[PDB]
């Protein structure tokens, strides 16, 4: 196991926190 490709991925996790989704909870 290795960090790697999940790196990228955690930048859109807190991403859809800073997008709004459209008129969506």
């Amino acid at each position: 196991i290795g960090k790697e490709f999940k790196r990228i991925v955690q930048r859109i996790k807190d991403f859809l926190r800073n997008l709004v989704p459209r008129t969506e909870s």
